[PDB]
């Protein structure tokens, strides 16, 4: 067997139709270092799929058919001829092995002096400790010749990494993340035969920006894929476009994946973190300093002084004013844009400082599911989302503490382990059990004695590492009386827009005197403060439903109609 | 070599007192008692020695010193110590076997006769120049 | 044989009914018992001691090369007692034994002697003789 499944290709270097990209060559250097390398020969590399492991191998015939290095290996197999010839080899059981056999011969003994390689480690063997490839190589490793696999690592690479056939051989040495400059110098380098290729012609400064961006806030597809995409992207529109500029390539990607790109280009950061602060005073009023306790490491947040391994956030103090929880998750969205975040946990179930119920939970090493599937997940999910607490909680100090561990630092304490991050992850645990002290108000404003004692009350509950680091403060006066009143308003226009303004841009009237009567009443001294919404809806909904019953009119209206006493009775006519 | 992985473990090049036997534990599993009577013996291919190999090694030469050249011209190789050692401790195996060296060995051979093809000054006795990827080397030859 | 002959007895060929007992049952486990009743006899194996085994070389002695073609190499070897022993030194390996044992003392008394043929000396007549690692007594007999 000689050239079916194998990637013929030095040629397609030594002739180098291939399109160089220059990556880091150390590895190279590192995997020249191979050449006449004994005892482990190789050694191997793990990245990620995407990121041309073998591109590296690759240009590493690059590095070889451009020649003037060691010659010391001089003469050359580079080809992976694996592919699936595994089953592939032909209409029968027994063959794979025979399908390298067959390649063994017209693989015999080594004229040219140059390892070849084959993808994977998974991609060789197999399966992986199966007969396919041999499975024992020495004879022809230590032998005519060598070749090499790659993949990514641990399990299923680990296992045969630990012994097996590897136990004499390669290690490995992994590329990074692809990282910040050269990206564009790659980009640039990528540019002209790539670019030129691709359509039109072009200019720097775009060429900059996804790369940011795909290195920004884009884990998945961190590689120059999508501006590689973007690349097609490109002239995707405009070459189009011309037959019959911007990044806005970029744009309409960072719309399909933020959902506009005005949210992606956006805010750029830290002023704009500011900009967004006092955009989350646009959002809500109420204490500044809460908006300013919560704008606090907000600068702190992704700045970093020791770390951004820091958790940064502003430890939240138990009550529902108006933003609070929500708003406060609305800015954590506000902060990426993206609502999604954190979910809560139950505590309930939580209840001791230990249980096989935890945000862990089970390690996985034995029969169950995963408790607390959240981290588990939310990350397999998504970088920085919110948070989850409780005023009393209910939770396992367990945890707690096994967050303590995330609380005063950044990295948390990865049950299965693998901190995957904490970079902008930033929230505050949300707890005060002080409601009757928190009755303590009087006029729109509480001066601090109380909110010195419940809190040291507090201070001391639970054992002060959660109380130690993290400063920032949530502050509860409430509404005093109309403030938050034009809640009504967002309320109002969270009407329309959910399905479509069209519905109705009939965006009615509010009668203040009962937006009073309706607040007044509506939400409780307590709270009781969600239902009007659920509630004021209704017997307008009614009109709604009714004036979409028999329906005389269509319009943009105006309602401000109103008459136990309890009821004065809006409603509103034609 | 079922059994071999029991020298793996670094383990009586000479064998001795029950080691064998323990040895001879594995037989049990291919072998069967009838196969028994039948059986003369039971004999090791050794793990050698630079002590040994060192002089084996020379033989490797003594070995392929008239192939290519049948009666054309001979050599000297002079070598000394280095010259002896070097290419034994590059290229011998402590797992593989006697294998890997030996085609190796074939290696630097004709590379030098490559040169020397490329040059043909190089008559008759011919001596050897050594000394210090991996397996830092120069064996080189005057001419 | 499965059974307790694993402890066998410790004691001799009578062991007990007791392990004989500890047979049946044994037997009796997973058996047919009509089929088990189809058994006409109980026969057993038993501790043959030395003077079997001693009797055992008495018996090889001659034994193996009896029927060969040619024993008109007329072949005597000796004991006095002594020449008996130096393998019933290693005489019965609980486990295996003899016909394991034999096999090399077969072989090694055997491995002895084509030498005397090279020893050329004595041809056709036999005596064996033997002295006492521990080793030498090994045959090797002068004209
Ligand atoms: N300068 C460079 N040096 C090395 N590789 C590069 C360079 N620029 C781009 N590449 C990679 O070249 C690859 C060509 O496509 P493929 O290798 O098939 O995809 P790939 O997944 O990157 O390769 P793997 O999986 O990492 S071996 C791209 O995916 C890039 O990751
Ligand atoms: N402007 C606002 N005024 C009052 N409540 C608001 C406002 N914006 C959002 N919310 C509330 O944000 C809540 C989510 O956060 P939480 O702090 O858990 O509230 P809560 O603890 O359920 O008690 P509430 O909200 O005061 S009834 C929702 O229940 C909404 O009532």
């Amino acid at each position: 067997y000689l050239s079916k499944y194998a990637i013929d290709m030095t040629e397609q270097a030594r002739q180098g139709k291939l399109d160089p990209v220059i990556g880091r060559e150390e590895e190279i250097r590192s995997t020249i270092r191979v050449l006449a390398r004994r005892i482990k020969s190789n050694p191997c590399l793990i990245g990620e799929p995407g990121i041309g492991k073998t591109a590296i191998i690759e240009g590493v015939a690059q590095r070889i058919i451009d020649d003037d290095v060691p010659t010391i290996l001089q003469g050359a197999k580079l080809f992976s001829l694996d592919l699936a010839a595994l089953t592939a080899g032909a209409k029968y059981k027994g063959d794979f092995e025979e399908r390298f056999k067959g390649v063994l011969k017209e693989i015999e003994e080594s004229k040219t002096l140059i390892v070849l390689f084959i993808d994977e480690i998974h991609m060789l063997m197999g399966n992986g400790k199966d007969d396919a490839a041999n499975i024992l190589k020495p004879a022809l490793s230590r032998g005519q010749l060598k070749v090499i696999g790659a993949t990514t690592n641990n399990e299923y690479r680990s296992i045969v990494e630990k012994d097996g056939a590897f136990e004499r051989r390669f290690q490995k040495i992994e590329v990074a993340e692809p990282s910040v400059r050269q990206t564009v110098a790659i980009l640039r380098g990528l540019q002209p035969k790539y670019e030129i290729h691709h359509g039109v012609r072009i200019l720097d400064s775009a060429l900059v920006t996804a790369a940011q961006l795909a290195k920004r806030y884009l884990p998945y597809r961190r590689l120059p894929d999508s501006a590689l995409d973007l690349v097609d992207i490109s002239c995707a529109g405009v070459a189009v476009a011309r037959d019959s500029v911007d990044s806005d390539t970029i744009s309409e990607t960072a719309a399909r994946l933020t959902g506009i790109p005005v949210k992606k280009l956006s805010e750029s950061e830290n002023e704009k973190l500011i900009h967004m602060e006092r955009d989350l005073s646009s959002e809500v009023v109420g204490q500044m300093d809460a908006i300013k306790a919560v704008s606090n490491a907000v600068r702190l947040s992704r700045s970093g002084l020791a770390n951004p391994r820091q958790p940064a956030s502003f430890l939240f103090l138990g009550l529902s004013g108006s933003g609070k929880t929500e708003l406060a998750k609305k800015v954590a969205g506000f902060l990426f844009n993206d609502e999604d975040m954190m979910i809560r946990v139950d505590c309930s179930e939580l209840s001791e400082k230990y249980a096989v119920s935890k945000l862990l939970g089970t390690t996985a090493g034995y029969v169950g599911y995963d408790e607390g599937g959240f981290l588990t997940n939310q990350l397999q999910y998504k970088p920085y989302s919110v948070l989850l607490f409780d005023e009393v909680e209910k939770a396992h100090p367990d945890v707690l503490t096994v967050m303590l561990q995330m609380l005063d630092d950044g990295r948390i304490t990865s049950g299965q382990g693998k901190t995957i991050d904490c970079s902008n992850c930033i929230v505050i645990m949300t707890s005060a059990l002080g409601a009757e002290f928190i009755n303590s108000q009087q006029g729109s404003k509480i001066q601090e004695s109380t909110k010195n004692l419940v809190m040291g009350a507090v201070r001391q509950h639970f054992r002060p590492e959660f109380l130690n680091r993290i400063s920032s403060i949530v502050i509860f006066n409430k509404l005093s009386r109309k403030a938050i009143h034009k809640i009504v308003d967002i309320r109002l226009k969270e009407i329309e827009e959910r399905f479509e303004q069209n519905d109705k841009h009939y965006k009615l009237n509010l009668t203040q005197e009962a937006k009073d009567f309706l607040a007044k009443y509506g939400y409780s001294d307590d709270m009781g403060a969600r239902p009007l919404n659920r509630l004021i809806q209704n017997e307008i909904l009614n009109k709604l439903a009714l004036r979409i019953l028999k329906n005389e009119i269509k319009d943009k209206e105006t309602v401000n109609v109103v008459l136990e006493a309890e009821e004065c009775l809006e409603v509103l006519p034609n």
